[PDB]
């Protein structure tokens, strides 16, 4: 099974200048819980944005060019990325925009955080078709001293 996980600001913005400008510790904790002990697939730009391997997960990087770090696994196509995960119950696709576009048609589940924040971005989550997806979990949180925007955790499953 393939799942996508992402955090979206207003208008599906996910990034600006190869960074995420907000800071929501509760959402990063949600990301860790939902990805630990699973393989994670990311594009090369997102690898550079994170800047180090994510511990406790098999890190698989898509790039058309040879890899430059043997602490992670490098692959050259979507099918190779999936194969490199092996026989696991759930593969997590962790972006960025280009990678999400390619894996969305193959995904059964979306883990989306909707953040009540406006930021001028250059990368968006794919326009997906709402009719194709059932919301099976949603949990809203007001802003607090650690998290400066309100946010909603949602899990959707392909109908
Ligand atoms: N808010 C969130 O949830 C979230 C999550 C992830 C990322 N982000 C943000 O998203 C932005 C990065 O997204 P992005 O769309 O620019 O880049 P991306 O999807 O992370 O990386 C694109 C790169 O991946 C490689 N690639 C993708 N598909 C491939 C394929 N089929 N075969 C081979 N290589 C492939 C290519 O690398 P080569 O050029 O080396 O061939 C391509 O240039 C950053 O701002 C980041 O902070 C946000
Ligand atoms: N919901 C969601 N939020 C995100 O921030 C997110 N980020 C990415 C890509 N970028 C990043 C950037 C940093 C870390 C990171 O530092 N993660 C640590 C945090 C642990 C914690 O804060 O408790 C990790 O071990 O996962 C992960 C992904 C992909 N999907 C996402 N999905
Ligand atoms: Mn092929
Ligand atoms: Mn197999
Ligand atoms: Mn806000």
């Amino acid at each position: 099974m393939i799942s996508l996980i992402a955090a979206l600001a207003v208008d599906r913005v996910i990034g600006m200048e190869n960074a995420m400008p907000w800071n929501l510790p509760a959402d990063l904790a949600w990301f860790k819980r939902n990805t630990l002990n699973k393989p994670v697939i990311m594009g090369r730009h997102t690898w550079e944005s994170i800047g180090r391997p994510l511990p406790g997960r098999k890190n698989i990087i898509l790039s058309s060019q040879p890899g430059t770090d043997d602490r992670v696994t490098w692959v050259k196509s979507v099918d190779e990325a999936i194969a490199a995960c092996g026989d696991v119950p759930e593969i997590m696709v962790i972006g960025g925009g280009r990678v999400y576009e390619q894996f969305l048609p193959k995904a059964q589940k979306l883990y989306l955080t909707h953040i009540d924040a406006e930021v001028e971005g250059d990368t968006h989550f794919p326009d997906y078709e709402p009719d194709d997806w059932e919301s099976v979990f949603s949990e809203f949180h007001d802003a607090d001293a650690q998290n400066s925007h309100s946010y909603c955790f949602e899990i959707l499953e392909r109908r």
